[PDB]
């Protein structure tokens, strides 16, 4: 089984545009070198050359909804590509909203996949829900069957279509959710594990807690969307949406380190890395450094070691 | 039911005169706007004004016994005055010699109520022990029914009777526990989880635990007295006496998340924020938001989310 | 039973020469003034003087072999001879390859001893597998009666004779391990719990399945190799090898406190603190005084306070 990376610098998802410099900067860091020095026959696609939409007016309060739709819509032709030639794809963002093309592009040939979603925020307000009109916290929005058709129809994405129900989803990390978000999860019956449950049960019990609840009748394709600001600001401080009160160094890669034991891996996401957030220089090197760690313990290593 | 806070902005519990700024730094970070965001109805008793007592020679070896036995007094009079109104009050202090007069109080209305305790410190020394005779590391000892006439009779506290058990309170946190206090908790067998049993255990089944002992045989009104050193100086840096490894943020919220669940919570003491012992203006800021983060965690606020 | 400590300034298992001041930052510190609080009668033996090889060329690739080989063959025949003497040994070192002759001598006297071997690193590099050359990276391989004849003879250490077995130890905190090591742990089936295992138990659990996997058949005395960098750099930067996600402060003395209960403590290492690497002084200071509190814990020090 081999690896396929596919950049994806976009950053229309949000405000901030150095997003756009996080395939980049994970590259810098020697991702795909290492990613070769794993069991795993590395390939690396490049970075996908994104079509800008000049007229590319609000969707009432939605921003950039054509560029984006359209980004998401080369996404998932190029991820569905991948899959279809049974290589794990592996995409390095800009912002969140790339997880809506990287998971349709997927659920084309794996429908059977579950999500792990890994971040401090839900990403599932609506067209309708969200406040600030920021297409990276709605991917999950537009990913649900049961939320098809609680929204208007967004210019640049009727190629979509929500292919993925609510009870293959797991979130872990949560921290920092909106009160639309919050009543969708608890009305659909989303599984998560915010932060209460991390502390309550513990990252152990919490692993062995989503596999029973997302493997418990069959092994299926695994999906997993990693949000850099999944981790306290104190580890992954290069990001425009930091929470305090988040996932450890040592958990988040407890969660990679299980995902790749279960070896039903199949798509990968690591995402919000922004290279031009850093309060200073380290603190970039320190977020780009974690995210090219949690990157390779999906594949692979782990902290007992490793060898041939 | 409905929330009363009531500001205590005393210092003669102790050395530093900083913490009398507790109550209006943290009503500066918007606490009262916060917490009526909550599903409570909240009002504002306002600052207490407390009788300096000019003559107020040290007793024996303890420090300004009637300044403090006095504004105690006050603050009985004013959290029974609440509690007689079917309120919860929320005491914002100064140092930690204010949950004397706050426990006092409560326990006239609800003379069933448990106490948690968190804390570095026991706060158990009794005029006797006390090595340094500051009075805020001695309120636990002037409420317990057991240690009553263990020490003789200080100035300014003639109106206080001992009218909780040690069989009523638990304590979260220690970590730097006097030779004396040791002796006391230990011949009194008063129950508690310093930071060994946290690591043990885990806070989950740490709170599961206090709650089985306080509230297995029935449930009853719980007062909540969290001293701010209780988490970990890289938390809540301004106070007079941090001690390392101490409770996180996250397992602060969560102590107060479980709490809240619980539906008890009577009586809540914000005690230690010193505003003028930062570091850094940060340190300060970090302080003051974290208090107000686990005041508003007690009264609804969840990292899971929330909604109307 | 009485503690004597053992003074061990060698660097020579390695590059940088500040490690050679650990010994005495210690002391500083205030070691054996506390160490003499406890419930222990101290004696300190002092620092050993140790005879430098000056014709000490590279074995193969192992560096000063003979400068290493003799600085344990002397601190091996101290510690036997304390031990000997029906006292507990505290070997403060420099570099980790002095705990060859602190395990050594002790294994004469309790060879019946198991090792509870806390570092970031397993140390069980052989003069054959082993990149660097630097003995601190190979003691557990000069002990170890499986992997004797695995090697060719290392001029200096012709008086070594593995007498422990690899079921006789047990690793934590492990997080950088070499894939040689990698294979002779798995090979030997040492058992260890990586950071992945902590993450997933929990230090509670942790401490209960080594006490009952070491002392299960029968109890023994109990020989802890302390490597300072075991802990996370956060708390013990002034380390030469500092990896990140280690043990927290926190867990640490979750170790020596339970170690301590277990009245089994026969031998003990406090490894690898290098006074000259801080990045600022107060890194040095935060090193030095956590080494102190972990081996005041292993001696009656509890959180949760004592009396007498
Ligand atoms: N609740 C926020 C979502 S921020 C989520 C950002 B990220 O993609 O990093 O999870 C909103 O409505 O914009
Ligand atoms: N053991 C100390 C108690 S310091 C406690 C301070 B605080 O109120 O914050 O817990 C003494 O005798 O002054
Ligand atoms: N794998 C390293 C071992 S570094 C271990 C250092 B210390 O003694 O601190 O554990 C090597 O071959 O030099
Ligand atoms: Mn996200
Ligand atoms: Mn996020
Ligand atoms: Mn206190
Ligand atoms: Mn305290
Ligand atoms: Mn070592
Ligand atoms: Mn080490």
């Amino acid at each position: 089984k081999p690896i396929e990376i596919i950049g994806a610098p976009f950053s229309k998802g949000q405000p901030r545009g150095g997003v756009e410099k996080g395939p980049a900067a994970l590259r810098k860091a020697g991702l795909v070198e290492k990613l070769k020095e794993t069991e795993y026959n590395v390939r690396d696609h490049g970075d996908l050359a994104f079509v800008d939409v000049p007229n590319d007016s609000p969707f009432q309060i939605v921003k950039n909804p054509r560029s984006v739709g359209k980004a998401n819509e080369q996404l998932a032709a190029v991820v569905a590509e991948t899959q279809k030639n049974g290589t794990i794809s592996v995409v390095l963002g800009g912002d969140h909203s790339m997880a809506i093309g990287s998971i349709s592009g997927h659920a084309r040939v794996h429908p059977d996949l579950c999500v792990i979603w890994v971040d401090a925020h839900t990403d599932i307000n609506t067209p309708l829900t969200t406040s600030s009109g920021n297409l990276h916290g709605q991917p999950v929005a537009f990913l649900l069957k049961e939320l098809k058709g609680k929204f208007p129809d967004v210019p640049g994405f009727s190629w979509v279509t929500p292919c993925i129900s609510a009870k293959d989803i797991v979130y872990i990390g949560l921290r920092d959710v909106d009160p639309g978000e919050h009543y969708i999860i608890k009305t659909l019956g989303i599984k998560y594990f915010s932060m209460t449950e991390v502390d309550k049960l513990g990252i152990g019990k919490v692993m062995e807690e989503t596999f029973s609840y997302l493997l418990g009748r069959k092994k299926r394709p695994i999906h997993l969307s990693f949000d850099v600001d999944g981790l306290d600001p104190v580890f992954t401080p290069a990001t425009g949406t930091p929470v305090v009160g988040g996932l450890s160094y040592r958990e988040g890669l407890y969660i990679t380190e299980e995902i790749y034991k279960t070896g039903l891996l199949s798509g990968l996401d690591i995402m919000e890395v922004n290279p031009t957030l850093g309060k200073t220089p380290e603190e970039v090197t320190r977020t780009v450094n974690t995210a090219v760690a949690l990157t390779l313990s999906c594949f692979g290593t782990k902290r007992e070691g490793n060898h041939k």
